[PDB]
This record gives C-alpha cells, sequence and structure tokens, in this order.
C-alpha cells in the first residue's frame, strides 16, 4: 500500500512541528547540566544556547557552505516561533509551561514530531548541497548531515557558550545516538539522490522517520 | 537649533577618528592582564590581538554576513594606520608614546573619540544590513551591534588569541557597559531606518553620541 | 643554467605529489601525543583529524576568503586519495604500510616531497587572492601563507578535535618552523607577483623549495 506514503509526504513543517523541534530542542536543553542557573542569572546565553539547540542544523550547513548564518535569523517568523518556546520553558509561571510537557505522553509527542522535522532538515541539505554541487556524494551527505543533527556537531561550541568548556568530550571520538543516525540517513537519503539506493524516495522517506520515532519513543519509555 | 546637528553629520572619520579608536582599542588593550608580556616576547600574537580591539567590529560584521574576513585586511592605509599606532603603545623608546596618552585629557579626547566612531560603525553596519537584507529588522541589529563593540563579542576568541581561556566570562552572561549601549544604540537606529522611531537619523545621531561620549568622561574622571 | 629552473617549474602533483604530503602529515599526526589510542577508539575524530592536517591549507584559505570548505570536500578523488592512506597509516594488517614509510631514506622523500607541494599551494593562495584582490599584497600573503601552513595554523582547534585544548601553545606566541617558513615564502612570492623581487618566479620556485627540502632533510638527519 504504496498510496499512504504519498500522503505522509505532503506534510508541511511551518505551524505545528517547527515548534516540536524547538520545544524539545529547549527542554533537552534546560535538563542538561547547570543550565537552569544560566536562564536564571543570564538570559541572554540562555537564549543564544537554545537557539543554538533548534536552529544548529541550518546554522552548520550555512557555514560549511559559505552561506551567511545571519540568513537563519532573517526568518523573524520561525526566530520568534523557538524563542517564545524558550521563555515558557523557563520563565513561564509556576513553572506550568515545563510541567506540562513534561509528562511523559506530550513529551513523546513532541519529541516524536522533532524526529520528523529532522527528515526534511536532512533531504533540504542533501538537495540545496545538489544546488550548489551537482553529483558531489560527500557534500550532500555533508550538509544534509549538518541540518540533521546541527546542535550535537556544535555541542563542543554551544557548551562553551552557557561556560562549561569540555575538550574530551567530542562528538566524533563518541559519536552520540542522534548525531550517528543523522550520519546514517544523511547516508541513506544521498543513495536516494545519487539513485545508488533501489527505492522512491517516499518510500524511504517514510521508513527511515518511523525507524527514527519508533527507536526515541522507545529510549524515553525505557528510561523512564 | 536643529542646524547645529546637520553640521556634526558631516564627520569624516578616515584621518582623525579612526586613529582615535585604533589607538583607544590598543591601549586598552595592552592595559589587560598580562598583555606586556605578550608583546614583549611575541609581537605577533600581540599585533593580532590589537588588530581584533580595532577591526572586531568589521571582522564579526563580515563573518555574521558571509563576507570575507580578509577584506577588511584589503585597506591597508587602515590597517597600517592601526599597526603603526600599536607598534608605538608598546615598542616606543623611553614608552614616551603611552605615558603621553595616558595622560588623563588626552585619554579622555582619544576615548571620547573612539565613542563617535562606534556610532559610524552602528549604523554603517545597519545600512549595510539593509542592503543585504531590505526591512529585516532582527539582522540590521545584528550587523549595527557587530560593528559597534565587535571586539567586546568575539573577546573570548581574542583572549585565546594572547593565551587566556576563561570561559566563564561570556559577554551575553554579563552584559559589560560598552557592549550593551551598542545593543541600545543598534535597536535604536534600527528604529530609526525602519521609521518607528520619531526622529531624524541626524538628530538621533548627536544625541546618542553625546550620551555616550558623556558617560564614558564620567566613568574615566570617577575612575582615577 | 636556467634550463633546469624550467623544467623543474613543470611538476605535476595529481598523482605522485599530492599522496605524499597527505602520508607526511597523516604519519607526523599519528606520531604526535595520543593519535594511537583516538584512531584504535574513535576512527571518525582520527580521520578528522587527519583531513586537517592533510587538507587544512585549502580549509583555511577558504574560510579566510569566504569561500566554502565544503568544495575541498567535492574533490573526492582528493579525498579518497588522503583517507586511504589515513587508513593504511592507522590500520594495516601488521602494521607494514608505517613500519615501511617509517624507514629513514622513505620518510626523507615522503617528507621532502610534501615541502615541493608547499610551494605551488602557496603560489596557489597568491595567485587566488590575486584574481579576488589585484594588487593587495596583504591579502595575498595572506592566503599563501594560509594554504603553505593551514595545519599549522588550525593546530589549536585540530587539537581540540582529537580532545586536547592547550590554549597556551597560540602558532603566533612561538611559531614553529614550518609555518614561520610558509610566512617567509608566503611574503617573497608575493613581492615576485608584484615584481618587487628582482628574479624570475620560475627561478624563485626552484630555490625556494630546495632551500625548504634541504633544511628539513637535515633536521630528519640530526634528529634520528
Amino acid at each position: 500500500l504504496s498510496e499512504v506514503s504519498v500522503q505522509f509526504s505532503q506534510l508541511s513543517m511551518f505551524p505545528f512541528f517547527d515548534m516540536a523541534h524547538y520545544l524539545a530542542s529547549v527542554m533537552s536543553a534546560r535538563e542538561q547540566a547547570g543550565a537552569l542557573d544560566i536562564a536564571s542569572h543570564s538570559p541572554m546565553a540562555s537564549w543564544f544556547s537554545a537557539m543554538l539547540h533548534c536552529f544548529g542544523g541550518g546554522i552548520l550547513s550555512s557555514i560549511l557552505l559559505a552561506e551567511p548564518p545571519v540568513g537563519i535569523l532573517a526568518n523573524t517568523t520561525n526566530i520568534m516561533l523557538a524563542s517564545a518556546i524558550w521563555y515558557m520553558v523557563y520563565y513561564f509561571p509556576y513553572d506550568l509551561f515545563y510541567n506540562c510537557f513534561f509528562f511523559l505522553p506530550i513529551r513523546l509527542i513532541a519529541a516524536g514530531m522533532k524526529e520528523v522535522t529532522r527528515t526534511w532538515k536532512i533531504l533540504s541539505g542533501i538537495t540545496h548541497a545538489h544546488s550548489h554541487y551537482k553529483d558531489a556524494w560527500l557534500v550532500m551527505i555533508t550538509i544534509g548531515w549538518a541540518r540533521g543533527a546541527g546542535g550535537g556537531l556544535i555541542s563542543n561550541f554551544e557548551q562553551l557558550v552557557r561556560g562549561v568548556w569540555k575538550p574530551e568530550s567530542n562528538e566524533f571520538l563518541k559519536m552520540s545516538y542522534p548525531v550517528k543516525v543523522t550520519l546514517i540517513g544523511a547516508v541513506l537519503f544521498t543513495l536516494q539522490h545519487g539513485h545508488y539506493l533501489p527505492i522512491s524516495r517516499h518510500n524511504l522517506m517514510f521508513i527511515y522517520t518511523m525507524f527514527l520515532v519508533s527507536i526515541k519513543v522507545t529510549m524515553m519509555l525505557t528510561h523512564s
């Protein structure tokens, strides 16, 4: 029944899903060590650290392609869409916002939708790298990987923003779960582009997103 | 009497004022902790650290706009104009140069003129961001702020140049005086170009520069 | 006998010599402190650290000229030509690869040919900076120097890749031998393109390459 994958490919991420990636990234950034004290004594550094979690994919993909990183800041609709979630995750009265979204079902849905935004970011970078370099496989893998787990790769300098400098925790030394999955996804969809992978994009799109959501759901379920 | 602000808007900064910003930035870089030993044992690192104080506004504004940072190095007239001040601040015979400009009236004039160069840098980055992005308010604020206090934002990596690594002293954690004033100035003049602020450009230019020079003059006076 | 310098001005570096620079850079990167443990437990970090040694010249010259650093990754022939040397230097059976190239005559030839690749990289960056900026001397010096000893200037962040952070060992504080030689070469050949240096390009090319190979051969001979 390939008619269902065609319906899944018509999804738009501007309203609902972009907020889910921004919320899951800001909440996961708050749950990190010493992030509450940053927002309590320095809202500017905690906000910029949240933007590195939300738009880290577009920032790294722009720096690697010699594209202006301020161009991501031009979309005032998206920047304000993530800043409002940041202010509510940290500075909501009675912390009713975080306590509501920390609930297990709501946290599963929000995180699972961020996994969906990761897919289109990978394909965005792969097709965008194709616009700059035609059949260069390594460029498309790099930019698609840069948009999939951008915040995970700038995580070393993102830690430097909040104040913690950990030179021993490099992403290439121990590839974390999201970064290595984005690497696998970037390679697969580059072969999907490259036509070396015998499957349509939309079917590979659906099965990779499902294989990603199912794992993180299982992780968040087996963790609590 | 708005006829005086029109006369003030006609200042050219190429001869006198650019040297004032370069001198105030190089001298303030020397007075930092452990800067004399850098120039005495490694003139290369102290010179580059001085260039990050002088041209830090243009460097950060070029990196944010994907513009070549080496383009700032193209103006050999400006680079030599700051390197000559660097060599005289550190390596002048009998230190007659620094001892002359460390005098309170001369230090007040040189620093007060750097406050004037900060204004045109803010407006240069706001109008330059307007050339790249029409009515994007956040881009004009970012680039105008990047040229106002550029050396203050790269201060973390500028410290890494001389050899001091302070991951705890982030500019976003505690906003210093010059950086936060440039932020206020970048926001005000951005509302001016967007015509959201009910005042002419020339008058807002003059009152902001005066409000800036008067504060630093008061600071340098109340400090000695 | 200027008839021999013309025959030398004609070496093509695509087959033999590019592998020599990649081999000498990867082997010298392995001989660094704690580099074997990186490749044994984190092949991704050791590979990227090896690429920063091989293509650090092109990477830094691209970042300084606002050119896409991923553009160096487009040449899959050159990237695979260096990654194969990386895998054989580290993961060859019985380490027969490193033990063969660590032999003194073979190590002298491989390192001496990397010194030849350094020459064309300096001239590549000088002529490339001439294409972006006509008679800008400082830009031609910077880019030619950026291609000559690129891995030596990103060495601070390259150390951050493998996991070691030394904020005290800056290249400008104590200029190493290869970096300061590339600076001298970048200045000499910049005076050549500007015709301020009374010598033909081909002759200055040959005498500078010989003066560089003879020194490193003497160093490797007096070190063992």
